[PDB]
């Protein structure tokens, strides 16, 4: 039995009628227009020969504003220039017609956004994740992705959350908030950095043998319980997040008259072992669904 | 390490622009809206008391003009309708003026497509299918997304592939080609219907193990050989496909320096077991990446 739980993206046709490119100099990469504005990853600035210890200070202060190019495929005529940490700020002599109603906002680890993937300004391809505990996501990017951007959706507001900045050594990315600041601990200079354990994310495992229970499959569920306390101090020892409750788990827990005690303790289990069963055609613990994926696409509740 | 490989869909916004609501009675669903023609599934004529064995024939001839009501979220004025096959030829009084360049083409098991999830005409979803051999897909579809498309993308023309249909009992689910043929075996009625086996989709496999070289992987990678067609004979008999190569595996081949025989050795006895090892983080073998995707989410080779 197919549980009906895909990886399932926002449409970004609204986003994409935001995406330009950004050249300046020997380097191009991706841009987002919101009215006015125009932002970017900062290393678009650095010169090759410069990227492993760029002096980003330095080099905005050598920038003017005939330094930017940025075209949509229009081409936009730059008028002013700052940066606000990791991000380019540019200031356009035209505001984007398209422009949605948007926020920007970060997103926590163990949540879910979409990634529209885009090279020289064109989009490529949309894919969603989830921010990962060690503030890295297990993306698809390649060289010339720097300033795809991730986002979630409210109503008709669009929460950008990420601008795509760079690949550690084991293949997963991060990126950067709209505030600035990297995701984590991580700096957009081309060294080798100290990439923080994974975890796995306890909020999204519940939501996942709930998903299972909402499928008909319950083998692991058994009358005992164990507290979120008591299962908290073990997630500490074992590599799992801290389990944190939240209305759209209580509405999992509801919808099936089975609690997170029961299903903390059927964690505790599983992570011993499978035994050769299996969840939703799984061997392994699944976390990268979570409450609000399972509560829209199994049970349509937004 | 991570694989770099996600389930990549198409930027949805050209496709967007084409969905509209079709109502005709108490059944409302979505519609394909290019040039001045609005393609939905013929089901949405059917009263809820005769979706187990309808008249479409009949149901038709009783239909209309007045009878349909298309909405854009504009409003579409209906002027011509007819049926091919299980979808419904809607001739509407305005075409498209975002109508993209488009192809209608069938998809062959194995190959993945972009599906838009839709609701009352509002595009609410987007994800990425592999056409199972059985000619369903494991999708994320609720009451109300049937008219929803499935397409894959060949430069700017989009070939239209998948209307949603319909929910088979195991959770899967299967559609029509815009020629108006149901996928496989099923019918747009509702009453239980064999499903056919699925099966491993070999071609996929081999796909997946190369991305498990292309990242490193390859401990599975022993200088025995099985040749196509031994394999082939023995993939009849252990719910795999017959592998058929390709340009796309060839080229993976090619960069890898491991030969299609190689691999198809390594899954006769990964099929066996994966002796507690993992490829790409994974004890099964997967047939959900096909050659494309590994080409182009790996090596940029679309
Ligand atoms: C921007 O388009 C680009 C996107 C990259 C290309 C490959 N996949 C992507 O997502 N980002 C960079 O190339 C980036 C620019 C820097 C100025 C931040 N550098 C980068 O990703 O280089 C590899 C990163 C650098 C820090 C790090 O840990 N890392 C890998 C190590 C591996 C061990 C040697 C040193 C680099
Ligand atoms: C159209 O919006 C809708 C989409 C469905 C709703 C649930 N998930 C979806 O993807 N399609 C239908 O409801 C469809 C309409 C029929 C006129 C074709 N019927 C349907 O999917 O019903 C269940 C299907 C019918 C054939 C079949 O095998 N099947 C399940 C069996 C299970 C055993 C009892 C009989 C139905």
């Amino acid at each position: 039995h197919h549980s009906g739980l895909v990886k399932m993206s926002h449409p970004s046709g609204d986003v994409e009628a935001c995406m330009v490119q950004v050249t300046c100099g020997s380097m191009t990469l991706n841009g987002l227009w919101l009215d006015n504005t125009v932002w970017c990853p900062r290393h678009v600035m650095c010169p090759a020969d410069q990227l492993s210890d760029p002096n980003y200070d330095a080099l905005l202060i050598s920038m003017t504003n005939h330094s930017f190019s940025v075209q949509k495929h229009a081409n936009l005529r730059v008028v002013g220039h700052a940066m606000q940490g990791t991000l380019l700020k540019l200031t356009v002599d035209v505001a984007n017609p398209s422009t949605p109603a948007y926020t920007f906002t970060t997103v926590k680890p163990g949540a879910a956004f979409s990634v529209l993937a885009c090279y020289n300004g064109r989009p490529t391809g949309t894919f969603t994740v989830v921010m990962r505990p060690n503030y890295t996501i297990k993306g698809s990017f390649l060289c010339g992705s720097c300033g795809s951007v991730g986002y979630t959706k409210e109503g008709s507001v669009i929460n950008f959350c990420y601008m795509h900045q760079m690949e550690l050594a084991n293949g997963t990315h991060t990126g950067s908030a709209f505030d600035g600041t990297m995701y984590g601990a991580f700096m957009d200079k081309q060294v080798h950095q100290v990439q923080l354990t994974d975890k796995y994310c306890s909020v999204n495992v519940v939501a996942w043998l709930y998903a299972a229970i909402l499928n008909g499959c319950a083998w692991f569920v058994k009358p005992n319980r164990t507290s979120v306390v008591s299962f908290n101090e073990w997630a500490l020892a074992n590599q799992f997040t801290e389990f944190v409750g939240t209305q759209s788990v209580d509405m999992l827990a509801v919808k099936t008259g089975v609690a997170i005690e029961q299903l903390l303790y059927a964690i505790q289990q599983l992570y011993t072992g499978f035994q050769g069963k299996q969840i939703l055609g799984s061997t392994m613990l699944e976390d990268e669904f979570t409450p609000e994926d399972v509560n829209m696409q199994i049970m349509g509740v937004v």
